[PDB]
């Protein structure tokens, strides 16, 4: 393994559409080639358990992953979080779950022998999150009490919701928000019945077998960024530090799942 490459591997959490993360991610690219030395390559790999098995056998160098894949991940192999970034003033995001308006699901209740999207198995807005307020205000188990159908992304989340091929649907608030702007709904034929509490951000990780010093570099030039034109594509303030005993109400809650 290379402690101080020349190509900085750079993954991204297959959360939307893969072009659409591109897209929105570039202008950090340009930031991070011109402050770091290096080469920057992105990478959106087909699911999330391959973003986890690519980070195990040394294959990417940098993730941005979601709290749940993040600390699955640092179960298998050696890695650390370095940045989150602070949105609408706070360091934590929610889950939204939304229902089809023709569906005659009007309340958490009505989802009893109904079919609820779930986005990876390994997300946490689109399936621990919302999996644990079914549970807890309503008493539900999934694939006991409701179907339970993983579809992939939270894009695809939205869609299968509205075109009616899933009855409702759990899947993170800012994703939701901009899906009929991005002509992916109709947003007509959806409403939402809840939110949940506040979870820590999306955290950012590399794999700890890199120099001490580049170490430092990358966490330096990620909280450092104040420049308008990376945070405005992310509606983002601000680049905040972090550490692994952030994700702990992560680890806790995952005893549901099995982990």
């Amino acid at each position: 393994a290379d402690a101080d490459p020349d190509v900085l591997k750079v993954a991204l959490l297959p959360d939307e559409n893969a072009s659409e993360l591109i897209k929105r991610n570039q202008p950090l690219k340009d930031y991070l080639e011109e402050h770091l030395d290096k080469k920057v390559q992105l990478i959106v790999t087909t699911d999330y358990s391959s973003m986890i098995e690519a980070m195990r056998f040394g294959r990417i160098d940098l993730a941005y992953f979601g709290p749940l894949s993040y600390v699955m991940a640092k179960s298998k192999s050696d890695i650390e979080p370095f940045a989150a970034m602070v949105i609408d003033g706070k360091p934590t995001y929610r889950s939204v779950i939304i229902a089809n308006v023709a569906s005659g699901v009007n309340e958490y209740a009505d989802l009893k022998g109904k079919r609820m999207a779930y986005g990876d198995r390994a997300s946490t807005s689109s399936h621990l999150i919302p999996k644990t307020v079914l549970l807890e205000t309503a008493d539900l188990t999934g694939g006991q009490d409701y179907e339970q159908h993983f579809v992939g992304t939270h894009d695809a989340v939205a869609v299968n919701v509205a075109n009616g091929n899933a009855d409702a649907g759990g899947l993170s608030e800012v994703i939701f928000n901009h899906a009929a702007e991005r002509g992916l709904i109709d947003p007509s034929k959806v409403k939402v019945l809840g939110y949940s509490g506040e979870y820590p951000q999306y955290p950012w990780a590399m794999r700890s077998n890199l120099s001490p010093e580049l170490k430092t570099k990358v966490r330096d030039v990620f909280v450092g960024i104040d420049d308008p034109e990376v945070l405005r594509n992310f509606k983002a303030e601000a680049f905040a530090p972090i550490t692994d005993a952030d994700y702990d109400v992560i680890r806790n809650m995952g005893s549901l799942l099995g982990l």
